[PDB]
């Protein structure tokens, strides 16, 4: 039947909504007939009120999720999938004959940081799930460690790794390389045609499926290949568990990842640290109402050495876990050396741990993160708050949304929109607003984010049958 | 497992949740750099779209609570608790042998109204249920009808309506009337000692149940003995079934009643139709989100002849299903009478199959409607709003709530609050604010209405297994 609390809690869930509409339909209208001091100072006491009364509703959410069994069951649906899938790419990926073995060949050397290499790795790997071919990953004088790959993780393939075959040919569409053993793979910006197995659409035998899990499932696509990825070396797998005991991380933890140095001024912009921490102090708030929180703990990861005592100074209600050397060999003048890339491994690795995780999705190494973090919780994706970007990959197709209800513009920077047009979403200004292109009328501006829908993506994936 | 569309609505419930919060605190940021007439006019916008977002949120909690099986679920499991206390009531009240049968002796000639009249005997009722005592109506002289209860209603008992016993004797106790088998009861006012079988308690066998099923388990167990007591004589049966084809009732209609006359400057204000039919509008603005409104119908049920017109010509585009005569009739100078009783019966009757219910919970005519709604659905505890008091039962013990989130008063009308703190609530003022009594501190004022819970309490009732 029916659950107990499963009702209780959805009854409260409208209740409480229904009393945040009557607070601010009274207060909106007491509001509007003050001015000056007195305006300023109720709208500043509103918003505290609004802030809890947010999180009580949310809180109630949260149980929502997990009563009468929810929990667990998305637990056992998560894990039975994502073994699925690394079952098919470990049998892809381990042939019995490698010189017989269908290739396709990939250069870890694209010329950029780690989080930017990994994921060409992935758009590598994605293709060759694809196409039925192995991945051959090439990484001899690898920028961060010329050993390779295998300085810090697994080899891709335990039987096949040599790029050998009766042909070899430069990528040059599907149809054409039918009869091509190996097809070496250029990075994404060079790729000519574009096959169809590219972020952020999902493969159609695992859509439905993934819908009764996981919130957004191009991402999960993405973290499934990154697991396999990063399945790290014996001497990683200890510097990581070594790491974890000689810091204190533990739980509950959240992650702030603060990107400067080179970003500053060419793709993203100056944030201080005030702007990460008041999603940092939001979210603790959230979580105090449904656990004890003794200490509240931020993992800091950064590129900047200065930035731990700054924030220590001016937080010292906060635990600061950082290692402030890694941050020093992420400066640019030691980034691309093996102590750097371990540094990175490292600060993702925790990044990736922690309970939510605030940055700018701008960077490489937070998307990361936020991938790797899908592969250790049923449903993780909610557990951000990005400062700049949506979550993207970079090369991705089209990111596109349908509208579901009608909006009129109030302003020349709103667009229009009726149920069913495509709208190219560009980006979340995390102000109610969104802003992309309404692709029915051409035109591009500012619309609601809660009036539209993912439009989610399928391919036509290969299966591995045999892999079972 | 977990339903697909399940997970997909309370992804988007949380997602349009966010959203609001999001939109919110841009804007009211906002508001606080803007005064006079620009900032009422952006005050005035925002509340439209707000408006619009929350029922977009509401409208997904009503999905929710349908998907998976959830309505056939809830209304199968609705439909046995009420032909199980039903079945309980008709074995109570009609024994084998009445000259032997333990009886509870009820006078309907309470002083006041038909709504307050029939409440005294539910109440009657409820204590006759909880000591295993047949209830015998004695109804001569009604105000309503000198012929008595049977002028409109079927006998209470098919066996047993004769008050005669070997003793008798004024209520006096469970324990001192243990061996009395006739006991008269007063008006609850007068009642001393009193048991534990009053609103707002509901029987200890049947809470649990009723909280997979019902939101507001205290008017659904005097709904019960409300629906048996109103079933109806075979012309008043007949009456209802014309009304009904007559008036064109159909759905969706929202019943609203407008009591005016002697309640105003006594136990309520005037409150003029504008005020009823905003929220009549905005649960209209709630339905079509969800369903074509081929016409908006209000079904008015007044005390004031002159109110129909002016409703017709200040909302000429809503259909007012109405029966103006029997406004009439209940006039102060000729209110206590059969036609009349047989017009409100008939009022109460269409305004508790409506789909809303728009009114002043201080009216014991929008009570009875509301009570009767919570027999024709699974779950209509939320189907209302009330201009001034929240549900309440003339006579029950003390409305108690349990503080949840501790509460810091920001001005001295307001109560502190901290979680675990008994709160007798006065009323809620639908302004995001109750009104009650922090009993722990002994200090009377407001309160945020979302910061506490019901204290459902429940009583030892007799089971009466013999009835299966
Ligand atoms: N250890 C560490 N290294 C960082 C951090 N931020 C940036 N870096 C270094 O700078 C590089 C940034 O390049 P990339 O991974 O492609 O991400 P993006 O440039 O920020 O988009 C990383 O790979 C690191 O080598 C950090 O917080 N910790
Ligand atoms: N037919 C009809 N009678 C009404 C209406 N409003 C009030 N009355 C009469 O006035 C009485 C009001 O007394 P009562 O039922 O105890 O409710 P209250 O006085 O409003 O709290 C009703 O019982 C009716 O007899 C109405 O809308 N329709």
């Amino acid at each position: 039947g029916l659950g107990k609390d499963h009702e209780i809690l959805r009854r409260r869930i409208e209740n409480g909504a229904k009393e945040l509409w009557f607070f601010l339909q009274s207060e909106l209208k007491k509001l509007k007939h003050l001015e000056g001091n007195e305006l300023q100072r109720h709208a500043d006491e509103i918003l505290l009120d609004l802030g809890h009364h947010e999180r009580s509703i949310m809180t109630d959410l949260y149980y929502l999720s997990q009563t009468d069994g929810a929990g667990d069951w998305r637990e056992k649906e998560a894990k039975d999938l994502t073994e699925l899938v690394q079952r098919r790419i470990t049998y892809l990926q381990n042939p019995k004959d490698c010189s017989k073995a269908r290739k396709l060949v990939c250069n870890i050397n694209k010329g950029c940081g780690y989080g930017c290499q990994l994921h060409h790795v992935v758009y590598c790997f994605m293709i060759a799930y694809g196409t039925q071919r192995t991945l051959i990953l090439e990484s001899q004088n690898w920028r961060y460690a010329t050993g390779g790959w295998e300085t810090v993780f697994r080899p891709v393939s335990e039987t096949c790794t040599d790029r050998s075959g009766l042909s070899t040919g430069h990528w040059s569409g599907e149809v054409n390389d039918k009869n091509i053993q190996v097809v070496e793979l250029p990075i994404v910006d060079s790729l000519h045609p574009r096959p169809p197995y590219l972020p952020l659409a999902v493969p159609e035998d695992l859509a439905d499926r993934l819908l009764r899990v996981h919130g957004d499932p191009a991402v999960w696509w993405v973290s499934q290949f990154v697991k396999y990825l990063i399945r790290p070396q014996p001497w990683l797998e200890k510097e990581i568990e070594e790491a974890t005991k000689k810091l204190g991380f533990k739980h509950p933890v959240i992650g702030v990842h603060v990107r400067r140095t080179d970003k500053v001024g060419t793709e993203a912009a100056f944030h201080p640290i005030e702007e990460y921490m008041v999603h940092v102090e939001e979210h603790f708030q959230l979580l105090a109402r449904r656990m004890q929180v003794d200490k509240k703990r931020v993992y800091l990861a950064t590129d900047d050495p200065t930035l731990l005592k700054e924030a220590k100074t001016k937080y010292s209600n906060y635990e600061f876990i950082s290692d402030n050397s890694i941050s020093w060999s992420a400066g640019l003048h030691n980034r691309y050396t093996e102590n750097s890339l371990r540094g990175v491994i490292l600060d993702i690795h925790f990044l990736s741990q922690a309970d939510f995780l605030v940055c700018t999705f701008s960077s490489q190494v937070c998307r990361v993160a936020y991938e790797i973090m899908q592969t250790l919780h049923p449903d993780a994706s909610a557990n951000f708050h990005s400062l700049d970007d949506i979550y993207y990959f970079g090369g991705q197709n089209a990111h596109n949304q349908i509208a579901v209800y009608p909006h009129k513009p109030r302003t020349e920077e709103e667009i229009p929109m009726e149920p069913g047009d495509i709208i190219g979403v560009a980006g979340n200004h995390w102000d109610g607003y969104s802003k992309g292109i309404n692709r029915k009328l051409g035109k591009t501006g500012l619309y609601p984010s809660y009036k539209v829908r993912e439009k989610i993506e399928t391919v036509k994936y290969p299966t591995y049958p045999e892999a079972e």
